[PDB]
């Protein structure tokens, strides 16, 4: 059943994500993160369409430390990975866990940014079909 | 599968838990939480037979704005949910996607911590099993 849909169907739309402009200060950063509660966020410059890589909230602590250098957003950006939105889920799991990665962003046909995609919702489908399973 | 296997044959054993101490400071904590990686961690006081509560990194970015209040353990420890070591795997998973959580303590028949369970490693259990 995951080799039959694609990462489209499961994927957050454009409009849903939460994401973080390449100039915020550490404090807006902060508003966002802790208001969306999520763990990774695209960053982007001017508008989604032009992602510059992926802001992980942990990458922020250390920054915490009483004695620690400044933060900046170009001290924990990381590489962004695009994926096809006609990409298999079941292959888009199994990329998932052979790379080791959590989060991918999503180009449509046309090359503009469609949404992005979690390994953690393909795994929300799969015990997802497990609860329906057991609901009939 | 899972209603076969209980929680003790998927916990993190006692002496592997990672765990942050009641009255640590910010730095211990940070200290702690960088090196092993986690996103939340049982809070001890004398030792890991005492699970005072559970601390989620998470909660520690509020206290990096720049006007923000002082950090202390009392502002953001979090209540811990235990669960007997024959628990059914089946039913731990029920559980965590009820109340909607992470980490149980996993005790033992006399009191004591036997170690914590994730709903990360069912789901992996679950993973495995699909690849
Ligand atoms: N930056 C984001 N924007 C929109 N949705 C997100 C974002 N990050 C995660 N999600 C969604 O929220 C779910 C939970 O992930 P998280 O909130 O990071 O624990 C994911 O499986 C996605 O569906
Ligand atoms: N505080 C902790 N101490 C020991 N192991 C943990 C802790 N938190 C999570 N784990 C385990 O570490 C792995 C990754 O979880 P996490 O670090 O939360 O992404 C899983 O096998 C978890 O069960």
């Amino acid at each position: 059943e995951l080799a039959l849909q694609r990462v489209r169907d499961i994927m957050i739309p454009r409009s849903q994500m939460i994401t973080l402009k390449r100039n915020q200060t550490l404090d807006e950063c902060l508003d966002v993160i802790i208001e969306s509660a999520h763990s990774r966020f695209p960053v982007i410059s001017e508008d989604k369409d032009h992602i510059e890589g992926i802001l992980m909230a942990k990458d922020l602590l250390p920054f915490m430390r009483s004695d620690a250098e400044a933060f900046s957003m170009d001290k924990v950006l990381r590489q962004a990975v695009v994926v096809p939105e006609s990409k298999r889920v079941d292959r888009m799991l199994k990329e998932f866990r052979s790379q080791r990665y959590h989060m991918a962003i999503v180009i449509d046909e046309f090359g503009g940014v469609s949404g992005l995609v979690t390994i953690e919702d393909i795994l929300e489908l799969i015990v997802g079909e497990i609860e329906k399973g057991q609901f009939l």
